[PDB]
């Protein structure tokens, strides 16, 4: 395989003799060259790793280069000010000070102009980082809520122009606000360019994507396939209207992308480079688990896929240093963790949390989050969890089985009356969701509703505010990058259209994407109303993890509270936190706390709390204790 001295000889092969003496002495020339020589290593032996002795591989590495090099050069100054920044300060993502929120941009504020116009509220709110859903082009009606991309570039018109959408990063980053946008690199829609050519049989696209002349492979690989929308067709494939059928993990019209082609590596490398000189800060890298297949495997997390992202982590490291990413594995724990790292995916969703976080409220026992937080919340240095109570997806129970049958639950039962509870088919429940892609084959299913729906706002439940404020207070202050899904900030409930929409009809997660409550919104600073009850809690956390250094960084260990339905843990040794999945009053014992100060002062309640006592918490009460 090439090195990186060799390679850069040929670069500068595109410019005359006089030119290139000029290339050479520059400063962003110095600035790639540095880069290139740390990081062509990882980017080679991931890429050989994967392709092997591949014929297209080098002329495709060096088209790649060529392509990265040139992006670099065209790069904005402020961006490559902040490149420099942060390849010095690898742990920008830990830092207590950030705090996330996620949107639709057509949903919460209309078009790109009117969601610049709302800047100034996530200011108030506190935001750093502002994830925007899908933006691009996709098709007319059903595009799985702009998840079946058309075009990587041309923004969606009903929400502006690329000019607006300049403009808004631009507003975003003057605010103090990240950009934070989906890299939905593993699939196309069917109306997008390359899928179209590919099928026409142009040979510029020939394997773009995985297209069978008949059932044969298609049967064999669905022996072992996962089903994500089971409601849209079975296994993983799709037909044409020719005859052929087509990998599609997701819906019909979404195409999977085959990277099992060096020339496909490369395309949607160039995509991410476009990306990154836009200014985006954080790439969700969506369905990452998805990337490579093999006949005779889930075809899920395999080894190549894990490769290819530390391949597209290496030429950020070398054309856009600033660029981070951000893990999309909704998968088992196991398999959660090994995206993340400082060479794969920086950060990544912790669905493990955030799903034992709803379990807990229904089953008021805090087991298995216990579990959870004692061994697989620590990750490696210089990354992080994001962490989060809803987004714009179902909730899954991905907890793993391995873990439940060591604390004699049975992760099948365990996860039929989850559903019953949720969608309110268990006696008492409080909860008002939907289910989402029952599967009567395996018995699986998926919930959908907001997170004031699954609390009981809808119902007007007197303890719904306080689980809100409960689940919140976790997802800030476990460590890790908290991710507030907007709209939850004012307890907004589920939207009452999406049934009777025939584009929405077939589709439940639009029970939890409401637009913009201009009525909730305008309660917010009422301590009376629930929606001002339910900002002025949230943003108090903020306000404390954000100016509190105990709350710096992801690391965390748990503590035994001997109250089954009370969670605690401690941060940086300093801070100890307890929060009471009860609905009734619950008690840490003297004898429990007899280690403890003897005083401390709660955080949230903003008073002194007695340790060398029986502590009682009323229902669903949380404690932020410093104890040093
Ligand atoms: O595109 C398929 C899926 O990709 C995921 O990354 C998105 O979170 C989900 O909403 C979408 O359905
Ligand atoms: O509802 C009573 C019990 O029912 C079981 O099916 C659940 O797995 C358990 O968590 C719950 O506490
Ligand atoms: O010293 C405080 C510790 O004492 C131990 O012996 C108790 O089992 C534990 O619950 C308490 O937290």
């Amino acid at each position: 395989s090439p090195n990186s001295q060799y390679l850069k000889t040929r670069i500068l092969d595109i410019y005359t003799p006089e030119q290139r003496a000029g290339i050479e002495k520059s400063e962003d020339w110095r600035q790639f060259s540095r880069r290139m020589d740390t990081h062509f290593p990882k980017l080679m032996n991931e890429l050989d790793s994967v392709y092997g002795n591949n014929e297209a591989l080098l002329p495709m590495l060096e088209m790649l280069l060529a392509q990265a090099w040139q992006s670099y050069s065209q790069r904005n100054s402020s961006l490559k000010d902040i490149d420099i920044a942060r390849e010095n300060n690898p742990d920008w993502i830990l830092s207590n000070k950030q705090v996330g929120g996620v949107c639709y941009v057509d949903l919460f504020a209309g078009d790109l102009k009117g969601l610049k116009d709302k800047i100034p509220y996530f200011q108030e709110l506190g935001l750093t980082y502002l994830h925007l859903m899908p933006l691009f082009k996709c098709p007319e009606g059903k595009s799985d809520g702009g998840y079946a991309v058309s075009s990587y570039r041309d923004v969606n018109p009903a929400l502006g122009t690329i000019g607006d959408l300049r403009e808004v990063i631009a507003a975003l980053h003057e605010a103090g606000i990240s950009a934070v946008v989906d890299f939905i690199f593993n699939h196309t829609s069917n109306e997008h360019e390359w899928a179209q050519r590919c099928a026409a049989g142009d040979p510029l696209f020939d394997n773009f994507y995985y297209i069978f002349p008949d059932r044969r492979m298609p049967d064999q690989y669905d022996r072992t396939l996962r089903e994500i929308f089971p409601d849209q067709h079975p296994g993983g494939f799709s037909q044409l209207e020719d005859g052929r059928w087509v990998w599609t993990t997701f819906n019909s019209f979404q195409w999977d992308l085959n990277y099992s082609n060096p020339w496909v590596f490369r395309a949607m490398a160039g995509e991410m480079l476009f990306l990154a000189n836009l200014g985006v800060d954080i790439l969700r890298m969506d369905a990452v688990a998805f990337i490579w297949k093999q006949m005779g495997t889930s075809c899920e997390n395999l080894p190549q896929a894990h490769a290819l992202i530390r391949a597209f982590n290496a030429v950020m490291r070398i054309a856009a240093p600033a660029v981070f990413f951000k893990s999309e594995a909704i998968v088992h724990p196991d398999q959660v963790v090994q995206y993340i790292g400082q060479d794969e995916c920086q950060i990544g969703y912790n669905p493990l949390q955030m799903a034992l976080l709803w379990n807990t409220l229904a089953t008021r026992e805090v087991n298995l989050l216990h579990q959870a937080l004692t061994y697989r919340h620590n990750l490696p240095e210089h990354t992080a969890w994001v962490n989060y109570v809803r987004s714009h997806d179902d909730i899954g129970w991905t907890f793993a089985d391995e873990d439940a049958a060591y604390l004699g639950i049975s992760g099948y039962d365990h996860r039929q009356f989850l559903n019953r509870f949720f969608v309110n088919r268990f006696d008492g429940s409080f909860a008002r969701g939907v289910p989402f892609q029952y599967n009567p084959s395996t018995g699986d299913c998926r919930v959908s509703g907001t997170a004031a729906a699954l609390v009981g706002l809808a119902q007007d439940d007197p303890h719904a505010v306080d689980r809100i404020k409960l689940l919140y207070s976790i997802a800030l202050s476990t460590g890790g990058l908290p991710l507030i899904y907007l709209g939850d900030e004012v307890g907004t409930l589920n939207d009452d259209d999406w049934s009777q929409d025939s584009n929405k009809s077939d589709d439940s997660r639009w029970a939890h994407r409401p637009r913009y409550n201009e009525a909730l919104y305008a309660q917010r600073n009422d301590p009376s109303t629930a929606a001002g009850q339910i900002y002025q809690d949230l943003r108090h956390m903020i306000a404390v993890r954000q100016s509190n250094p105990r709350f710096d960084g992801g690391r965390l260990v748990t503590f035994n509270t001997n109250n089954k339905h009370i969670i605690g843990y401690i941060r940086n040794n300093a801070l100890l936190a307890f929060g009471n999945f009860s609905e009734y009053p619950q008690t840490v014992t003297a004898h429990t706390l007899q280690a403890m100060p003897f005083k401390a002062h709660d955080l949230i309640g903003g008073k002194t709390v007695s340790l060398n006592q029986d502590l009682t918490l009323q229902p669903y009460q949380v404690m932020w204790l410093e104890i040093a």
